[PDB]
């Protein structure tokens, strides 16, 4: 294991990974990857990226491990390795509350989308949605998806499911939203949960976070770091 394991992530997905007025990174993301290396015995540079830059990163050896609510894929496991389960992520629209919007090709004729450029939304609804000729927008960070919905330039965005509930739906921004129909359900694009991105190779890397991951479960520091940011079970 190196002497000090550098961590990527995205900081615009609270509550998993964001920034307080300090400028210091806060979230569940950091919670969990801070004691997986108290537990590790190593020690963590957090390094801040917009969210495609993360797994080119990783591959280029300029960070050790991607902490930053990433979807377990088929795709992604052709490219990098994943840790065990850190919590569930599923991806649901939101739009203006009151609206009609549903996640269906339909509902979204002549609708304007945005999706995180790099994430399972953005290849979800470019397959399905963008082809079909629904204006979907990528964006470099998901506060400017957020920023552009409330300046009505955007009329829903797909993010995962918690993150817009608590970062945003429940934020003051957010007063004025709803979600817009169900979670999406795609096993192909979606994944099964979130996991610690690593290079294939790093193998020891990856049973050092699955062996502190298990252990901060048993013991239940994973429940009760939970608490800070979730009344219901986010592990799934
Ligand atoms: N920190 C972030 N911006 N995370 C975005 C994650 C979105 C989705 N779970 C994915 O893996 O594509
Ligand atoms: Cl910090
Ligand atoms: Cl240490
Ligand atoms: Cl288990």
């Amino acid at each position: 294991l190196p002497q000090t394991v550098r961590i990527g992530t995205d900081t615009t997905y609270a509550p998993f990974s964001s920034k307080d007025a300090k400028g210091e990174f806060i979230g569940f993301d950091i919670d969990l990857g801070n004691e997986m290396c108290k537990r590790m015995q190593v020690k963590c540079t957090w390094v801040a990226s917009d969210f495609d830059a993360l797994i080119p990163s990783l591959k280029a050896k300029k960070i050790d491990a991607i902490i930053s609510s990433l979807s377990i894929t088929d795709k992604r496991q052709q490219e990098i390795a994943f840790s065990d389960k850190l919590y569930a992520a599923d991806s649901r629209l939101i739009a203006a509350k009151g609206s009609p919007i549903q996640p269906t090709l339909e509902s979204l004729k002549g609708k304007h989308v945005g999706v995180l450029q790099g994430s399972t939304a953005e290849a979800y609804a470019n397959d399905n949605w963008r082809t079909k000729g629904v204006d979907v927008v990528a964006y470099a960070n998901q506060d400017l998806i957020y920023s552009d919905l409330t300046a009505g330039r955007l009329d829903a965005a797909l993010q995962d499911e918690v993150a817009a509930s608590e970062g945003f739906l429940k934020q003051p921004a957010g007063k004025e939203y709803a979600f817009a129909g169900p979670s999406v359900k795609d096993k192909k694009y979606f994944g099964d949960g979130t996991g610690v991105g690593l290079r294939k190779d790093d193998t020891e890397l990856k049973a050092a976070f699955d062996k502190a991951l298990t252990e901060l479960r048993q013991d239940g520091t994973y429940d009760k770091m939970a608490k800070k940011y979730f009344d219901f079970n986010v592990y799934g």
